[PDB]
């Protein structure tokens, strides 16, 4: 078991990280084990005292509040996101920008940017009057909530891996943090995409130049972003996975509408579907666009990235055997 998942473990500096093999080889813990393997490697421990045990207590806390009965915004997805941003971290056109205390704010950023999804959307808790919606004024409700128990977590029995920055480094990371995970709501999508090409514009590079606190976590930002929205820039045997995960938990959350005699919402109508058109469609308003742009930003770093989403884009096109991507588009990544 050990030696194995170790040799997975050691693929976590590549795009395509075998992370569904890593969660059975430890048990359920890709969260815990991919950000361990994370912390050691960049050397975090040693550099912001964190003890060894007291960020395993955390990982663990933290990964039991992700729901692992929820198809796609469980433990694995928050794995993935982690590794995805760690491994946009390193991209040579960013060598040297970031500082230790922003790297630590990205990674710990993408840890918690899901936690205790209840595996409905936002609209949904809008539209059902939930304790979360009315807990959060209609705003950001589910990425409010992720930010509020990733950071109340750190207060249970020895998990504050904080404990040892300064009070400057504490209030600067936190900062950050919430607008890393604000940023990863969905809605934000085309105004973060708009920013980010206007961000590319003007570009100074030496290796990209960034002079300012508002265009470092600018790209902090979009990096966690696309991190979340990765999936189809994978290898496809992992894509297919992801496409399979989300549309059991949107079918689910459609099966909860039809017994509150909702309308179904679309994209969540296990009888009125059409997966493939569905992902060829987030590809090519969504994903492609966004991705384009930070290869523009991290030139040529990102070309194979760009070179599997559109492989990946033809291989659904080739499988399909409206209303609704449309409607689903407009309802989710528009302000
Ligand atoms: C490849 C897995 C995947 C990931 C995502 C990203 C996403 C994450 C969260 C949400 C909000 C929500 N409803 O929870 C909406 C979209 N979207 C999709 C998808 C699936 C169908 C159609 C469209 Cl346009 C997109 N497919
Ligand atoms: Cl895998
Ligand atoms: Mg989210
Ligand atoms: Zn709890
Ligand atoms: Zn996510």
């Amino acid at each position: 078991q050990e030696d194995v998942l170790a040799k997975e473990l050691e693929d976590v500096n590549k795009w395509g990280l075998h992370v569904f093999r890593i969660a059975e080889l430890s048990g359920n813990r890709p969260l815990t084990v991919i950000m361990h393997t994370i912390f050691q490697e960049r050397d975090l421990l040693k550099t912001f005292k964190i003890p060894v045990d007291t960020l395993i207590t955390y990982l663990m806390t933290l990964e039991d509040h992700y729901h692992a009965d929820v198809a796609y915004h469980n433990n694995i997805h928050a794995a993935d996101v982690v590794q995805s941003t760690h491994v946009l971290l390193s991209t040579p056109a960013l060598e040297a920008v970031f500082t230790d205390l922003e790297i630590l704010a990205a990674i710990f950023a993408s840890a918690i940017h899901d936690v205790d999804h209840p595996g409905v959307s936002n609209q949904f808790l809008i539209n059902t009057n939930s304790e979360l919606a009315l807990m959060y004024n209609d705003s950001s409700v589910l990425e409010n909530h992720h930010l509020a128990v990733g950071f109340k977590l750190l207060q249970e029995e020895n998990c504050d891996i904080f404990q040892n920055l300064t009070k400057k480094q504490r209030q600067s990371l936190r900062k950050m943090v919430i607008d890393i995970v604000l940023a990863t709501d969905m809605s934000k999508h085309m105004n973060l995409l708009a920013d980010l090409k206007t961000m590319v514009e003007t570009k100074k590079v030496t290796v990209l130049l960034l002079d300012n606190y508002s265009d470092r976590i600018q790209v902090l930002q979009n990096m966690v972003h696309c991190a979340d929205l990765s999936n189809p820039t994978k290898p496809l045997q992992l894509y297919r996975q992801w496409t399979d995960r989300i549309m059991e938990e949107f079918f689910r959350q459609g099966d909860r509408e039809r017994e509150r005699g909702m309308e179904i919402s679309p994209m969540c109508d296990k009888h009125n579907a059409s997966v493939e058109k569905s992902q060829v469609g987030f590809i090519d308003y969504i994903v492609h666009p966004l991705w384009e742009t930070w290869a523009d930003l991290v030139h040529p770093d990102a070309q194979d990235i760009l070179d599997t989403l559109e492989d990946n884009r033809e291989w659904y096109q080739s499988t399909i055997p409206g209303n609704q991507v449309s409607e689903f588009i407009s309802n989710t990544f528009l302000d």
